[PDB]
């Protein structure tokens, strides 16, 4: 989550 949204915005 590389934004903090919890998807998985380019990671998490």
């Amino acid at each position: 989550d590389k934004n903090g949204d919890g998807e998985v915005s380019f990671e998490e």
